[PDB]
DNA sequence: TATCCTAACCAAAAGATGATTTGATTGAAGGGCTTAAAATAGGTGTGACAGTAACCGCTCGCTTCGGCAG
């Protein structure tokens, strides 16, 4: 069960380029997405679809507190709560204006 | 420079503008009436009739069962 049997990618390979030596339909669709975004009018490193989630994940994921009293108990429940804003679009119903709080 | 404004333009939220599709309304017609009359021909149930029926504060008079009489 060693990883040499599974690691088609070497540890020194960047994720910014699609490996052409693949048979994946997913990577084919990814190539279709990337090819039409390489022109001077379309090439950029802007937001993909959203930014907030990773920014507030990496800012806190895997970190530990500076005080002992602020320690999460082992096995403590983590609850994800979405709080909607008072200013609703009142034009769309699929998506909502909300902020997600972890308690 | 690190960073920004926001003229003119690109990506996305929202904010809006007219053409088209679907939920909803209805105009007209199938239909099935009305009393008004005049008429012969009719069937019986039923609803009066009638009957029994039943159910639903003070002061006198009168009486008895023993304690001596005979």
């Amino acid at each position: 069960c060693g990883l040499d049997k599974l690691k088609c990618l070497e540890d020194g390979e960047d994720p910014e380029v699609i490996p052409e030596n693949t048979d994946l339909v997913t990577l084919g669709v990814r190539k279709r997405f990337l090819e039409h975004r390489e022109e001077t009018i379309t090439i950029d490193r802007a937001c993909r679809q959203e930014t907030f989630v990773y920014e507030m994940e990496s800012h806190a994921i895997g970190k530990k507190p500076e005080n002992s009293a602020d320690m999460i108990e082992e096995g403590e429940l983590i609850l994800s709560v979405n709080i909607l804003y008072p200013v609703i679009f009142h034009k769309h119903k699929e998506h909502k204006p909300y902020q997600t709080m972890l308690v």
